[PDB]
């Protein structure tokens, strides 16, 4: 459940200021009619910025084309699953593909204009030569 | 004695193919009436080279604002004082200023240009940012 919504419980997990979050198709500020909580196990928060990291890093290491809320699944996962031993097994919803934010959260631009990815993030992993100037070419 | 003159004794040491020197002021083709050799104890070689080289040395070095010909003086005197020991002294004589010699050996283009200076001697003592280019200022 994203923060600011108010379907995970208990109720103290849904203190929060903010009631807007940039993920989008999950969270809502009422229960549901079709929803059942009786048959969930556990409920966690998750916010809009490890949400779209983990999605940035599914595209980037596993090829999967997955949106935002699949970022926050496998996002919440990592931390839930931390139980679980040797020969067992675990499974994820991914909702959605990635066509819906093309220019949402996959930009870099959008990323940094929301602060969701600082330029230290993204700088420290380029190669020596990122913060040379032009100037050091053989232009003419 | 400079290459190229037939002052200095005995014969051998004036077998040399080029007969001209740039260094002024010593040496020549003929034995001079006034000269008496008998009074010398040794005669020593000695090319332009060494001798503009010690003359920019010993300004450099010591304030002695002398020629070409103290260059040359020098450059001998330290190879024949070898043999004196602690306590004994040495004199040399420096016959003229650098006055006639201002655009001559003084000048490093000169130098260069005659072959007396190379390139890599003239940079092998330079900072470290010598070779660096202009384009590395922050210039605008």
């Amino acid at each position: 459940d994203p923060e600011g919504s108010i379907l995970a419980e208990p109720e103290e997990l849904n203190q929060t200021e903010q009631t807007t979050y940039e993920v989008e198709g999950i969270g809502y500020d009422f229960i549901p009619t079709v929803l059942d909580r009786t048959v969930v196990d556990k409920w966690f928060k998750s916010n809009d910025e490890e949400a779209f990291t983990f999605a940035r890093m599914l595209i980037a290491q596993e090829g999967l084309l997955c949106g935002g809320s699949a970022g926050s699944t496998v996002a919440v996962a990592v931390k839930a699953a931390q139980e679980l031993q040797e020969g067992q097994r675990c499974v994820v919803i991914l909702p959605d593909s990635v066509r819906n934010y093309m220019t949402k959260f996959l930009s870099d631009r959008w990323m940094l204009q929301k602060g969701f990815l600082k330029e230290e993030d993204l700088t420290e992993k380029k190669p020596w030569w990122w913060h040379l100037r032009v100037q050091e070419l053989g232009l003419s």
